[PDB]
RNA sequence: AUUGAAAGUUUUUUUUUUUUUUUUUUUUUUUUUUUUUUUUUUUUUUUU
């Protein structure tokens, strides 16, 4: 799950071609009792309010 | 209807004066407002 999306303010077609874009995919929500399950990457690295098993 | 009677025991006099329920007697002696809690996590100084 992508962590930060925001809005598209600049275009870099080289990035869009080298790496496959996926605008459909959303983002992880939180680590509170509401929606505690997260994407594996968010669980590994970190998320808002969930720390990083890694540094 | 008496031997036969008609007389207030009355007038007058303050139970009054002297004397602070008073002196001494600290509602104090002791008791730490402490005690467990990371201002922490998420974010590539960056493109036509």
């Amino acid at each position: 799950c992508y962590i930060v999306t925001g809005h598209s303010t600049s275009s870099s077609a080289v990035y869009k071609r080298i790496f496959n874009p996926d605008p459909n995919r959303g983002s992880d929500r939180f680590d509170v009792n509401k929606f505690p399950q997260v994407c594996p990457v968010c669980d590994l690295l970190g998320n808002m309010g969930l720390a990083s098993r890694v540094s």
